[PDB]
């Protein structure tokens, strides 16, 4: 399968994520890419393109213009006001609170921000332009006959909501693709969500969509990032009804039962009846990640990705989370094997 | 006026603070308390007294048991948790969230936290509860028939909500001393805000209660922290309707203009029917506060002390805002001075 990828990534690369009270390297760092692209081409996927340029008419209709507006100019308006550490956020629009806009760079980076844990650099903006584009080349190829193809997209996307980033994630990747797909001829298309943590972000664009099924299996968000979202009990909202599907698991979760989990979403996909379906591949579910808590293997991702091949229908891969142990290339090389069959 | 001041302030001296994308000193340290002690015993108020022993069961009337309880043992399971920095929120519960509370510490701190500048440290519940009774105590003396009186608060706690901490603060010291003059016997209590930054944590705390009004004048949110609470469209809700009042105002207001501000609210709450009013007391309105926008002068707190006794009713003052020069200690005195007559 071809593989779309842009050395442009490397833009993004803050030095800074706010982790245990701390201000450390990202986990969410360049080195990743590098080993991905190196294991999946001595896996046989050394068909690799750089993506075309792409304008922002298919980004602006899964996100909020005046959010894709504010990050465009973020770190220049940051830094022209005087502070010296990276673009963190520190105040929040939570509970009870207003709705109205803040005019201020700092007021404006918390009311478009959720998590704390992601700083705005130099070079985030063009990166994140960088990765959008790779996914929506991948998702042509898919509109154009292709079976299966691989978005190696860096900065991730799947924590960006409609006008709000964090988890490393500012553009919704895996969103721009399936919207791709949809202004190509696509009148269902599904998105499934393998990265540990839940797609909070693609989850809050389909919400109210019905043309567009989110299925995500994720560690329980009582005790894993995001938190505020992922239950079961979320299905989908107003003319967006029943297209959600979480999969919450525990601690410890061996593929015996995520397996399960990942069977029943493809179900409930298959019914749904989707066109095709964007993966949101995150191997960070392995059980040598540092931030997680499933237990899956190496192979595993093989079993993984064959199944959701099984579905029938065309594939994207958009890539996002998987971090520190240099295994992410192996994992993300098995999935992509997976799915060749 | 009698002093109330505890010494277990100093239990709180967090290390950390993240402000302009990094971790720095706090504004919000203990050799505040030190100089605004100093001042108001320089300017004749030596007449201080550690507040008595007092329980949970006024704050519990105006917080949340399990905001409460969550306070009590944050840093104790953060560091079992295994991190380094102190705790620091970085997910929290924004725009299309769900409402549930997760079981982590990861998750609970962000729960209940509005504001990710603010970090838990060794000491903090123990000091939030010294500040408290010191403001408990004065609320006694006010009940007991003085005309005004000084709790020297700190950690400050007008930016504390209901179920959530932010702002430097943890308990609504205000909150709870107005809670406090209620069960004594008053039927309508007014807490008036001066301090910089609006009190967000004391407004939604009263913001569906009749018997407590609260005014507050502040720097225009869409370019002041906390950014999402503090327009005058804000005037409260359902059994509270009508009781809050917020001025906000522009960059480099001069006393000139605070003034009017000043003299409406306090005519506000003499319609309100007030009994005693709570002075959330913050000097960062002055000039040369690092973290403020507004040009007030020293000798303008004179004036403000006295426009304010000249209500007519008790007044509770409680310390919050006010940072980096030493002259904090000078205004804070100067308000006590125009109070006193
Ligand atoms: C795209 C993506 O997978 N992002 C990961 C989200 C970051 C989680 N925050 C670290 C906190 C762990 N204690
Ligand atoms: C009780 C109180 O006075 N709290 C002040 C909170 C300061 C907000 N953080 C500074 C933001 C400017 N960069
Ligand atoms: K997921
Ligand atoms: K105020
Ligand atoms: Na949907
Ligand atoms: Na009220
Ligand atoms: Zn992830
Ligand atoms: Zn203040």
């Amino acid at each position: 399968m071809r593989v779309i990828f842009s050395e442009d990534h490397k833009l993004r690369n803050a030095k800074t994520e706010l982790y245990g009270g701390e201000l450390v390297p990202p986990f969410e760092a360049p080195f990743r890419a590098e080993w991905i692209l190196a294991a999946v081409k001595e896996a046989g996927f050394d068909d690799v393109v750089a993506p075309a340029r792409h304008g922002l008419e298919t980004v602006l209709k899964v996100h909020d213009a005046g959010y894709l507006n504010f990050l465009e100019t973020a770190w220049d308006r940051w830094k022209a006001a005087g502070y010296k550490g990276e673009a963190i956020a520190t105040s929040f629009p939570v509970r009870r609170t207003s709705p109205r806009i803040p005019t201020d760079i700092e007021g404006q980076i918390g009311y478009y921000c959720n998590a704390a844990e992601t700083a705005i650099s130099p070079g985030t903006w063009e990166a994140a332009l960088s990765s959008m584009a790779s996914a929506i080349d991948g998702a042509d190829l898919i509109a154009a006959g292709h079976k299966a193809a691989f978005s190696l997209c860096r900065p991730p996307g799947h924590a960006a909501g409609i006008d709000m980033f964090g988890g490393y994630c500012f553009i919704n990747n895996a969103a721009v693709a399936a919207q791709r797909l949809l202004d190509k001829g696509a009148k269902k298309i599904a998105i499934l969500d393998v990265d540990f943590h839940h797609g909070n972000g693609t989850q809050d664009i389909f919400y109210e969509r019905g043309d567009v099924f989110f299925a995500s299996l994720h560690g329980d968000p009582a005790e894993a990032f995001p938190h505020f979202l992922g239950y079961a009990e979320e299905t989908g909202k107003g003319a967006g009804a029943g297209t959600t599907a979480n999969y919450p698991m525990g601690r410890g979760t061996p593929y015996s039962v995520w397996g399960e989990a990942l069977t029943d979403s493809l179900k409930r996909i298959a019914a749904f009846g989707a066109e095709a379906i964007v993966v949101s591949l995150g191997v960070d579910t392995f059980e040598q990640d540092p931030i997680s808590f499933f237990k899956l293997t190496s192979p595993d991702y093989i079993t993984m990705g064959r199944t959701i091949a099984a579905s029938g229908v065309p594939l994207l891969v958009v890539m996002e989370g998987g971090y520190g142990v240099p295994e992410i290339g192996l994992n993300v090389a098995n999935v992509l094997k997976g799915v060749a069959g």
